[PDB]
DNA sequence: ACTGCTTTCGCATGAACCTCCCAACTACTTTTCCTCACACTTGTACTCCA
């Protein structure tokens, strides 16, 4: 319900839904072949809030823009 | 009586204040997000004691 929805999205989600598309396609890429392509600054997991939108940034509140960049690693 | 004691007055034109706020960079909060390992049971393992 839109009344107090509290949607559960994190940067751990956008890798997890990117891992499941790899096993339905039956790919040899894994979470060792994801954490080696994100912590080596290859696909934009880290620092995503700050450089990606460039026009949609400013009206987003402070705790929401905190979650969308690559804050920690999982 | 007479002084001091006033009072108008001027060659013609050109022109020649102060407190509070918005500063600047510090620091110490806000605005709700995500991420989970913790309490008592219960079921299942391999002992038991009569």
């Amino acid at each position: 319900p839109q009344e107090e929805l509290k949607l559960q999205l994190h940067m751990t989600s956008t890798i997890s839904i990117l891992y499941l598309a790899s096993t339905h396609l039956s790919l040899p890429v894994y979470t060792c072949d994801y954490i080696k392509w994100i912590c080596t600054a290859k696909m934009p997991y880290f620092q995503a809030s700050e450089i990606l939108p460039k026009s949609w940034r400013i009206q987003l509140p402070n705790y929401y823009v905190s979650i969308l960049e690559g804050s920690i690693s999982p």
